[PDB]
């Protein structure tokens, strides 16, 4: 039997585990799948011999981002921006310009009075509380209906709504304002600041920082996934789809928050939690690194087609490039091939698509999704309850972050506060 | 006798003595001067035989000053831009951008906030109560110290600075931070917009729309400067410099607020009013026509010089133009020609200055200022009342609007207050 048991070896069960075992607790770690890192994916390009790419987690922002900044310095990783980027080629119509910041002047005061009003409702949420318990239902609504209230001209209505599709991983009328409003909130109550932290990547990979965590921590079981949470007597019993089961004080689960749904919990989770656990979140994030030749280098692109945002990623030679696209999965199909080059190809006429390359999270039996994000109405419900303690079980993970959510910022930050809870009890 | 006796003849003692005479009233209008208009003043230029400018107010904005819309489209007056600006030589530092809106990308972040903090504190500021009504002191302080709480970075401290003297006409040290806000509350709840509101100007000058109005009233005394308000009888008595006395059962005070504390008042004015009417307000507004050779046209510069503007304003010839700076006259001697030199080359180094022309406000017994500006700790004591009824003495113009106050716009709404509380009385 262990101190605790960590379920999921993602940041989330690596930070606990590794902190845990510091602290000099017995600790094991589950975990799933053939490697650690989770949600934070690096691995050798499907199109690309040789070449290294982040099929998840990948951008991080140092100023916003602390706990990350100091497993970096801890370890010296190093990290650098993807790219300069300095050729814009947005779909925003006529007026827009192209620039990062596409706003004409012509629409200056809309955009002022906009973010005023951002910011003014995003000043509503503390982050220590939890959206449901708050006042916030108001705000709860799809963003479409928010944003039209805004009444925003096109330029920045566009805009808005593409980072915002592109950030959320749905289309507007599926995002909660209120959501948006929240990552608002986490990046120090800062519009900007949310497309501001896709600020540097990991030179080496999400890898080097998983495998410097991962080394610290004594046990690590691979391809055990957890099936069962029992704590009716003493001592924690977690079962596992094929071995003994094993036992702990604590247990700390990791994993993603559509996973849940499929661990047997003794007792039942506190039945408040019960109904969006079964439901899941209505994260539908899609992220496809597209392999290209004749784009220049240094190519963003923001704009109202199905991939609202299109960017430059790394040189693979004189003439080939990858870059990224974002979308959903539930209005965009990645295996339709057709559909990447029209899609490319609106906002690049000139380029030719070569590949692809992609993860698909939400068919992924140890994901059901890709990062957070709530079905409108959910977490004006529940959210804060969802990352706290059911007797000695713990979850933690970015899915269930009130600080940073859906970054691994939030991963980080939840297993800090799991640690010391287990500390001090 | 009349109904009404309007004292000084600005577009708010037009205004008033107009409407009064169309709803039927016997109105009197005494103007101290030689001339209608007041601090509205178009005439041949000083450098260049030939040319008609603006010496004081110039410049307008439809939308935002739907009054004065309303005048021009009633006489049929033509209206345009003096330029269209293209050319930007900043002094903001190197990071500066050469635009309209001049702020770097690294500086975004810190604009967002400080659009937020601004705009939320000119939120706090209802229009029709008064800046004294409202428990607003603690905004009420030198306009320095209330930016410095903004900790703005060097363009965007710059820019909002230099911005907030060409507007107030006074130095940050001199200016309130709550009179910023209220110009800011004042344009829709824009900051943007103050700077905006420079949209057009009069085609053929501001004394075209003078000439329209006084047209239209049928009693004008000119070189008639009053002296004297007595409402102690059942008719108020204005007595005048050198005339008979004249008498009316309403007596409007259509007089710039410096001015006031010439006036023999019977009885005293209430005496919340006396102390900010003794005073005076605070502005220090100076505008300077620049007769320069060798600058291109469109030029807009924006920085932190003593002129802290200097624009476009008329083409004189192929190699001759006039610009406009404002500054102000507690800050710069005018009549100091390598002062002004010095001040223009900063901008513009490559530009001959070859003579002046402006109007000394401050000087000017009829006036005793340019547009208003409160002291700090002025208009917080009190504000809404100096443009308050006593008795039957009103007391109007741009000064004392409450709602645009310091532009032409405010001239005409106070006016408006005026005909009809005169009425309904
Ligand atoms: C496409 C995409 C792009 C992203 N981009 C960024 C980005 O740029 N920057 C950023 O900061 N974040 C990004 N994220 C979000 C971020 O990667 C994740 O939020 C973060 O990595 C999650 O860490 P975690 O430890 O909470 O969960 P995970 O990393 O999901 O770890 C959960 C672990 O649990 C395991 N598991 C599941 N079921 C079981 C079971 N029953 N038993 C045992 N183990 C199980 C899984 O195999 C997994 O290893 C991205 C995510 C995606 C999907
Ligand atoms: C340099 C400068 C630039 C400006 N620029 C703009 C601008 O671009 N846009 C804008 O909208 N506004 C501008 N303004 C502000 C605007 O011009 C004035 O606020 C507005 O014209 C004032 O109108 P009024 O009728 O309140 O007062 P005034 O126009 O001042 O009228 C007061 C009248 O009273 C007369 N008078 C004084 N004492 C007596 C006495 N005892 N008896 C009889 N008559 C007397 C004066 O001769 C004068 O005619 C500017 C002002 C200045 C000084
Ligand atoms: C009393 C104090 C007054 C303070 C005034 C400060 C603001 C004055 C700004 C006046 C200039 C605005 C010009 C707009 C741009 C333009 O016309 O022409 C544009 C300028 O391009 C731009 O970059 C506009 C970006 C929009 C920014 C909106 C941000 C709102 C935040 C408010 C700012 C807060 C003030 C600073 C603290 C050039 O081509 P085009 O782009 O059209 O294609
Ligand atoms: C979840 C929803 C997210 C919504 C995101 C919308 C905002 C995303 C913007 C991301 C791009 C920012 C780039 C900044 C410019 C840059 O880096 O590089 C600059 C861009 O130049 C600019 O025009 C910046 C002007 C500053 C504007 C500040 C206004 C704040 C208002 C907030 C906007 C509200 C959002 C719209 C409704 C180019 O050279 P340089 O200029 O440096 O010299
Ligand atoms: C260049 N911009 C403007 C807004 C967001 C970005 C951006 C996108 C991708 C990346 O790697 N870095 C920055
Ligand atoms: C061009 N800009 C940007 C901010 C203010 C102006 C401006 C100045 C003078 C004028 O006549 N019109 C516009
Ligand atoms: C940083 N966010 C957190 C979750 C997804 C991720 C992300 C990264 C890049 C991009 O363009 N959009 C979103
Ligand atoms: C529009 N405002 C009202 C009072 C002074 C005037 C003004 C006009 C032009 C300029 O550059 N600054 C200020």
């Amino acid at each position: 039997m262990y101190d605790a048991i960590v379920v999921g070896g993602g940041f989330s069960g690596l930070k606990a585990a590794r902190d845990l075992t510091n602290a000099g607790k017995k600790v094991l770690l589950l975990e799933g799948g053939e490697r650690l890192g989770g949600r934070a994916y690096s691995r050798e390009s499907r199109n690309v011999p040789g070449l290294r790419v982040e099929i998840g987690g990948a951008y991080l922002h140092r100023k916003h981002h602390p706990r990350l900044a100091a497993e970096l310095d801890r370890y010296g990783i190093p990290t650098a921006a993807a790219s300069e980027f300095t050729s814009f080629r947005h779909r925003l119509g006529p007026t827009a310009v192209d620039q990062a910041f596409p706003i004409p002047g012509s629409e200056a005061v809309a955009v002022e009075a906009a973010t005023y009003t951002l910011l003014r409702d995003a000043h509503r949420i503390d982050l220590e509380k939890g959206l449901e318990n708050q006042d916030l239902e108001d705000l709860d609504i799809p963003l479409n209906e928010y944003v039209d209230k805004l009444d925003l001209p096109p330029v920045s209505r566009q805009f808005l709504l593409a980072w915002a599709w592109n950030m959320l991983g749905q289309p507007a009328d599926q995002a909660s304002a209120l959501w948006m409003l929240q990552l608002v909130a986490a990046h120090h109550y800062s519009i900007l600041g949310v497309v501001l932290s896709l600020d540097e990547v990991f030179s080496n990979g999400s890898a080097d920082l998983v495998d410097a965590m991962s080394q610290e921590i004594p046990e690590i079981r691979l391809q055990t996934v957890v099936t069962g949470i029992d704590q009716s007597g003493d001592v924690v019993n977690v079962t596992v789809k094929d071995g003994h089961a094993f036992q702990a004080h604590s247990v700390i689960v990791a994993t993603p928050m559509n996973t849940w749904r499929r661990i047997v919990f003794t007792p039942a989770l506190p039945e408040r939690r019960r109904s969006v656990i079964e439901e899941g979140h209505g994260g539908q994030g899609l992220k496809i690194l597209i392999h290209v030749r004749g784009a220049e280098a240094g190519i963003e692109c923001v704009g109202d087609g199905i991939f609202p945002t299109l960017y430059d990623y790394c040189e693979v030679s004189e003439s080939e490039r990858l870059l990224v696209a974002f979308t959903d999965s539930g209005s965009f199909d990645p295996t339709d091939i057709g559909a990447v080059k029209d899609a490319v190809l609106y906002y690049l006429p000139e380029v030719e698509v070569l590949g692809i390359d992609y993860h698909d999270w939400i068919a992924d039996p140890l994901f059901e999704g890709p990062w957070v994000a709530p079905r409108v109405g959910q977490f004006s419900r529940v959210h804060k309850e969802l990352g706290e303690p059911a007797g000695r079980i713990h979850f933690v993970g970015s899915d269930v972050s009130l600080e940073f959510p859906g970054y691994i910022e939030g991963a980080l930050e939840t297993a800090e506060c799991a640690v010391n809870a287990i500390l001090h009890s």
